[PDB]
């Protein structure tokens, strides 16, 4: 797992999301969107959005961007000790909306990429290491749970 000195990074890292979580959540799904069209057909309500200029427009994607980065900072704040919170979010993920996990690969590709777009010069070496290290932990202990249930 991650050190303690690890998780401190991570958590000074999320403090610059907490101040914008809905820029930073839109922002992370149109990263995700633009780069991977297959994971806009996952969603019902955003298949509506041909251009990127209507998802920066959509007041409901921000919305779902909340939504992400709020769950996803819960998880984050448990240090690892996240079983109760991760455990219903990868049988959601995978029974209901049926996301591989490599989509979960791309979305945490995409928050690297958006904490430097919007923080240049301001996302270190180090801070990269562990918010890393955070969202492979995440991914994989949702692939455990995505193994249980014998989702592809
Ligand atoms: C940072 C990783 C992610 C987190 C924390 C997250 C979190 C959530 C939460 C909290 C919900 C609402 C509750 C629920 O249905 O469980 C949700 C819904 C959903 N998520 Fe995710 N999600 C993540 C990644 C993804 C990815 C990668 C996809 C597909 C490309 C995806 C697709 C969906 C869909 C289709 C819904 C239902 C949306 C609706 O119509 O209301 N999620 N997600």
């Amino acid at each position: 797992g991650l050190s303690d000195g690890e998780w401190q990074q991570v958590l000074n890292v999320w403090g610059k999301v907490e101040a914008d979580i809905a820029g930073h959540g839109q922002e992370v799904l149109i990263r995700l969107f633009t780069g991977h069209p297959e994971t806009l057909e996952k969603f019902d309500k955003f298949k509506h959005l041909k251009t990127e200029a209507e998802m920066k427009a959509s007041e409901d994607l921000k919305k779902h961007g909340t939504v992400v980065l709020t769950a996803l900072g819960g998880i984050l704040k448990k240090k690892g000790h996240h079983e109760a919170e991760l455990k219903p979010l990868a049988q959601s993920h995978a029974t209901k909306h049926k996301i591989p996990i490599k989509y979960l690969e791309f979305i945490s590709d995409a928050i690297i990429h958006v904490l430097h777009s919007k923080h240049p010069g301001d996302f270190g070496a180090d801070a990269q290491g562990a918010m890393t290290k955070a969202l492979e932990l995440f991914r994989n202990d949702i692939a455990a749970k995505y193994k249980e249930l014998g989702f592809q």
